[PDB]
């Protein structure tokens, strides 16, 4: 049976580090604050934002909320974005998605100041990742790499097969893993890929982030290989990951879904906020 | 023998298209202008900038030059950047590298307005490429894809092995080829890669962009495969590409070096400028 990549225990470890580092920022009069912009009342969006602020409260990060009605204008969204940009207690913030359809989501995301981009998803910071300039990194790719290293799985020289090209996971992950400080070989796969199994069988690490229930099966995985389960989709049975349970037999390591990468995404949101405050 | 991917003939074809499109912009009172910032007097830098403006003159694009002495201050560079940013005849511009060492190159590159980023290398536009928002694309990756398509080589479903992780070729190329509109599978290789030949032998398309003289040999290439020669390094014999001449025997297609991708990079610089003007 594969070793369980315990994301919850890893997240708790990060929280404890963050709490000390936030206490040190607080002592210097530099308490970090997380802002959130939430438009309307989608119950899932509400629950995500609650969760982020509850985690902030656990580590001592101030909560700044901008809760707006579903019918705001573009100018009202922009005023809020501009205000958070100029707000000296807001060290970083996120815009909760999805936005009401009368609102240009992407324009809103670009208007965010990249110096306050807690998600690490502003195009300017993603471009900086392409170019090798230090800047906020996207939370999920970053937690995937941290989880692997936490268990002493080698990254340098590894063949990583990434299944999925999502703008917040697959695509930025390929850029992160090919930096000299990581130094993995990456094959980027997706729905346009011919003969996926032949590629996954070569991989030391498989990252399944495509959102197709149990797509990755035992016959596609090299024995001993590390398997990261990121994608989630809805089936008749509820929410299911991208990795078939049979993979656990011969894989060396598997991150569970839930309780694997999900908690690391959240840890690195708070890590980004703390680091933005420390970088002054 | 492999089919020769004739970049010069392809570039000339693009120039002819651009000249007509520039004549149409001119007729609407919207003549495009290319700016260049050149600091000091490096002879190669001088020759590149001359070449870009000579190509502009061929197609009817106005030349805007900012030729600065090697000893300017940071504030003087910034004034020039800000001026080109606000210059209504400057539709796009480039900063010629390298800059004198007392000057922060990257800060200068970020200060450029991404709406005038003729090179497609501003971090904001590279982030937009990650995110799938339309924006200027980097010239070399774009010309590599155009050259392949010009010869009816399939991109969708292709396994592309990219050798090299340069910020202006390898890294952005991996992002470009994995868009749905391209839809290739990409393995990103580099000096950290274990057993490169085993990966290149799988490839339908090999892009050699690492700058290691004749690194790619016949035994590493699948018969019938398309080979793109981008890298250049200095040996005792002068300047040499990344592909060994023996590859020509069994490859289906090879771009020469010189006369392959080099001319396409230049064509897509002018294409970017023309498109920025057309997009209004």
């Amino acid at each position: 049976g594969a070793i369980m990549l315990d994301g919850k225990a890893t997240r708790d470890e990060i929280f404890g580090d963050l709490k000390q580092r936030v206490a040190a920022l607080d002592a210097a009069g530099r308490t970090p604050g997380l802002g959130t912009i939430l438009v309307g009342d989608d119950p899932g969006s509400q629950a995500y934002v609650r969760g982020k602020h509850a985690d902030c409260a656990k580590v001592g990060i101030t909560s700044i909320r901008r809760d707006l009605p579903a019918d705001i204008s573009t100018a009202t969204l922009n005023e809020t974005i501009d205000e958070l940009n100029a707000n000296p207690d807001c060290t970083g913030y996120i815009v909760q998605l999805p936005l009401p359809k009368h609102l240009d989501e992407n324009a809103a995301l670009e208007r965010v100041d990249p110096a306050k981009d807690a998600d690490g998803l502003h195009p300017t910071n993603l471009g900086r990742l392409v170019l090798g300039t230090p800047a906020p990194l996207p939370c999920t790719p970053r937690g995937i790499v941290h989880l692997l290293r936490r268990y002493d799985i080698s990254i340098a020289g590894a063949h990583v097969v990434v299944i999925g090209r999502g703008v917040t996971v697959g695509r930025p992950l390929g850029l992160l893993l090919t930096r000299r400080s990581e130094n993995a070989t990456v094959t980027l796969c997706h729905t346009g890929t011919r003969d996926l199994p032949a590629l996954t069988r070569q991989a030391d690490i498989v990252v399944a982030a495509v959102g197709v229930a149990h797509l990755l099966t035992a016959d596609m995985v090299r024995p001993g290989a590390a398997v990261i389960d990121v994608g989630v989709s809805r089936t008749d049975d509820g929410l299911v990951g991208d990795v078939h349970p049979d993979v656990w037999e011969l894989a060396g390591h598997v991150s569970p879904n839930p309780g694997g990468v999900g908690p690391l995404t959240r840890a690195f949101l708070l890590t980004n906020v703390v680091e933005l405050a420390e970088r002054r």
